[PDB]
């Protein structure tokens, strides 16, 4: 009794679909800067696995320029600040012990 896709990826909070190249959280689309958009794109695809800043930015740019966390930080803060859900849902996107950013312990997919 739920209208949800299968090919695309959708979590218990946000949803990402390459067909519409957009993200939907809480039933409504979420606007995010190019980078911020790419950040989550990989963040979800690599759920469960700890995504490091250096390994994250690599997806945003893809250049040989390492140590470019500068963009990552800004992106993260922009991701949570925009996905700071409280009434509808918590902040699934929690931060790990200075090891990056992973999903909440109550969010996962086999």
């Amino acid at each position: 009794g739920t209208l949800t896709p299968h090919k695309t990826i959708s979590f218990g909070s946000l949803t990402i679909d390459p067909v519409n190249r957009q993200v939907l959280l809480g039933g409504e689309n979420v606007a995010l800067s190019t980078a911020d958009f790419d950040l989550l794109w990989e963040l979800a695809t690599h759920a469960g696995q700890i995504m490091d800043r250096d390994a994250l930015l690599k997806n945003l740019r893809g250049v040989t320029y390492d140590g470019m966390d500068r963009s990552v930080d800004v992106a993260i803060s922009r991701l949570r600040k925009k996905l700071l859900d409280n009434a509808t849902e918590p902040y699934r996107i929690k931060t790990v012990r200075n090891k990056g950013y992973l999903f909440a312990p109550h969010a996962w997919d086999n």
